[PDB]
């Protein structure tokens, strides 16, 4: 579908078995959703953006549903201050800007 | 043009006649570029990232170029960890997320 960026382009994503609302990012390498479980194995990794860095639980082949659409990444989990898909998942989904 | 995600949305813009590189960053509500100088008065806003708040100067009305496109708006200017182009001046040259 086509996005505008009039307003913050929130979509909802399956994930752990839960629903959540995302920011589709461009801007984002990483994708990073706020403290939840996750099944698997992770490790400790240190993200920055604006405001400086925030220690998060990585965890690769996680599956998830994007706007119907299925793909599985990395997915990082932390006290960020809203849930951010990165461009890591936006490739799978066929996600581009346009302009 | 179409822009896809395996790498950095990272383009060239201009202002204040100088050549600088930026993120296209949906997630992101505002536009801000690491220090520089900038025409007229500024006011004061605080933003909020991944990391935290930072303070930043706000100059309005400024001319910006982004991959050739011509926009006036909002830029901020503060400690950022890269110059980022939000949907401020995203939807000013037409962009849109599409997949
Ligand atoms: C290598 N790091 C990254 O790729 C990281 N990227 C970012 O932080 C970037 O993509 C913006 C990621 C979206 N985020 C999402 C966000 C939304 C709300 C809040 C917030 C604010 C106050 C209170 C509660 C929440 C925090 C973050 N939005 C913002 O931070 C913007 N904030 C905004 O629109 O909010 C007004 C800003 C104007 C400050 C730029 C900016 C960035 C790009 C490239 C290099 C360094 C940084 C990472 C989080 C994926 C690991």
């Amino acid at each position: 579908p086509q996005i505008t960026l009039w307003q913050r382009p929130l979509v909802t994503i399956k994930i752990g078995g839960q629903l959540k609302e995302a920011l589709l990012d461009t801007g984002a390498d990483d994708t990073v959703l706020e403290e939840m479980s996750l099944p698997g194995r992770w490790k400790p990794k240190m993200i920055g953006g604006i405001g400086g860095f925030i220690k998060v639980r990585q965890y690769d082949q996680i599956p998830i549903e994007i706007c119907g659409h299925k793909a599985i990444g990395t997915v990082l989990v932390g006290p960020t201050p809203t849930n951010v898909i990165g461009r890591n998942l936006l490739t799978q989904i066929g996600c581009t800007l346009n302009f």
